[PDB]
């Protein structure tokens, strides 16, 4: 039968989810199985189990960005420019490829939006304003971005059936990391700015591999590597939350993991 919201709240207690704490899901909701209420329940059952002075913060993009239709141009192209949403953060949709659940996250009430339309990350809890901004074009994943907050806050990654692949914080290592060779992109993002739309196009870490040989998509990235190399080597609470097995990560720790295994593995 389903999972019920306090069998999730047990099962989160298990794994070390304490009140107070700063979690970042990364859930397949297909590992987990059929919930009582959907996923709401396993959102709820993580509300809960971080308590009233916890937090949750996800990283949950944005469904219309126009990341493939303006990389690598100085400017949006003109069809592009003249037409495309401008990102309304109260409004936009979550990317459906990072998780069914970001949608459920991201219309919380009280839930905070960063200004990054492609970056965008959702917040809840008393420290949701501090953790979504600011969140500026060219800062996605690196230093001044809500990661790089969270990773300041003792903030765990809580994979929940996810793949060593989807650990988004590990792009704060990408981006400080002292290697040669590292890849830009170019792209353009719509924001609002009082009210009026304003196309901004800035340059950015690429996120789809951060060296040559870590970008082909058939293709394991820098991120899934490391974190592999990481869980390897690391004591880390595993069990199960729903169907799916899960992991609790500390955040620091993985990304300043990261950062050596980068380094130690290309020039400076
Ligand atoms: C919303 N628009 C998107 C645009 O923001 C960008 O998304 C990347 C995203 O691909 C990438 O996840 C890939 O990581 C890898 C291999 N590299 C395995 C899984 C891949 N999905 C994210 N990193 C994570 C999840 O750690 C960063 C994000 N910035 O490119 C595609 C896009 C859909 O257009
Ligand atoms: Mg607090």
């Amino acid at each position: 039968t389903p999972w019920s919201k306090s069998e999730l709240v047990r099962q989160l207690r298990d794994l070390g989810v304490r009140s107070g704490d700063m979690v970042m899901p990364h859930v397949s909701l297909r590992a987990v199985g059929p919930l009582a209420d959907g996923p709401q329940t396993l959102v709820d059952a993580l509300i809960e189990a971080v308590g009233p002075t916890g937090n949750i913060l996800a990283f949950v993009s944005w469904r219309d960005s126009p990341y493939e239709q303006t990389l690598g141009h100085d400017a949006p192209p003109a069809a592009i420019a003249q037409s495309w949403p401008a990102f309304d953060p109260d409004h936009a949709p979550a990317y459906p490829g990072f998780g069914a659940i970001n949608e459920f996250i991201r219309t919380y009430p009280g839930c905070r939006r960063t200004a990054h339309p492609d970056a965008s990350m959702a917040a809840i809890g008393p420290d949701a304003a501090w953790l979504v901004a600011p969140h500026e074009m060219g800062a996605a994943y690196g230093p001044r971005s809500p990661i790089a907050r969270f990773l300041a806050h003792a903030g765990k990654i809580l994979s929940i059936g996810a793949g060593p692949d989807a650990v988004t914080a590990l792009h704060y290592a990408e981006a400080v990391a002292r290697i040669e060779g590292k890849r830009r992109v170019t792209y353009s993002m719509p924001l609002l700015r009082e009210g009026k739309r304003v196309w901004v196009t800035t340059s950015d870490w690429d996120s789809n591999g951060i060296l040559d040989e870590y970008a082909a998509p058939d293709g394991p990235d820098a991120v899934e590597r490391i974190a592999r190399d990481y869980l390897a080597r690391t004591r880390v609470a595993q069990g199960p939350v729903g169907g799916a097995q899960s992991r609790l990560i500390d955040a620091a720790d993985i990304v300043s993991f990261g950062i050596e295994w980068l380094e130690a593995r290309h020039a400076a």
